[PDB]
């Protein structure tokens, strides 16, 4: 029904990386640098195996100051989460999806049964609905 | 005494990230998105232990493409590897500096036994030699 916390996760596997500044069509919510993260079950996925439930994916955003031709890590805004669970997630393609404002558990921000998450990540059916791909 | 590969790296703790632009003093040559990692044992260091000997640290550098306000990792041009040997590497402070070109174990990059790394390292000895903070 709700998408656990994924406690720890910054001990986890870092996919990879990107940064969204202003005048990208996704600066608004997602403007930053952001970290992508997997735990095991989701790296069996992201090799191109089939992802068990118990899978997580976390996308890891940081706001970044300007300093002297660098982009510096600042605060964390949020993170975003998506936990594999064919039957209890069904509904949005068996991953349920939760955001967490500043990554603290207490600030739970998804109202819609992640249904306007999955609007987008539909697309990518093709991949079980992850953008990221495993690179080098 | 030369530097080992640091062969699986990737699966090691994502410490922090910082993206090098054009017109940074050290564009030449750290220009790109930066991954700092650290090994369990450079980890015991940087949470305010002493380095233990093994502790491997390695810049992983990108190159990326600036597309519709997107930073976008390319190709990885090099990484950086500190490797902590007090006895070993005790001429560059107890850290062996190396770095592989693309990151990889034929395309050795010091040519002066790390005396350049450790002369801009040197000014973080009360850190043991460590720019990279840990964060959350
Ligand atoms: C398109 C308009 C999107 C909406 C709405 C949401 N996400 Fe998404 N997400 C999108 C992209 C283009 C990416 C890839 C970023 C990259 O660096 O390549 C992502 C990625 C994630 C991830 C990581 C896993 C993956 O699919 O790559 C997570 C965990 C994630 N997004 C979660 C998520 C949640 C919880 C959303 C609703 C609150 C949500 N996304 C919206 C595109 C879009
Ligand atoms: C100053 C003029 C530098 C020289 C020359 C070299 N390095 Fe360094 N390095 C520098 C900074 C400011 C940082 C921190 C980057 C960050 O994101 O904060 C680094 C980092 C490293 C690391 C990561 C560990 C750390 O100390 O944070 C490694 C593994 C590393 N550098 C290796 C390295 C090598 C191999 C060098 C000579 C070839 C070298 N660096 C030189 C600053 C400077
Ligand atoms: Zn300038």
């Amino acid at each position: 029904t709700k998408v656990k916390y994924p406690d720890g996760f910054r001990s986890w596997y870092h996919v990879k990386s990107m940064v969204i500044q202003p005048g990208h069509p996704l600066e608004n919510p997602v403007g930053g640098i952001h970290h992508v993260y997997a735990n095991a079950e989701a790296i069996q996925g992201l090799r191109g195996g089939n992802y068990p439930d118990g899978a997580v994916l976390v996308f890891d955003l940081f706001d970044y100051q300007e300093d002297n031709h660098a982009l510096v890590e600042g605060k964390r805004k949020l993170i975003g989460v998506m936990e594999r669970d064919a039957k209890r997630f069904s509904a949005t393609g068996g991953w349920g999806y939760e955001g967490f404002g500043e990554g603290k558990p207490d600030k739970r921000l998804v109202t819609d049964g992640g249904q306007g998450c999955f609007g987008c990540h539909a697309a990518q059916k093709e991949s079980q609905y992850v953008f990221s791909r495993l690179r080098d």
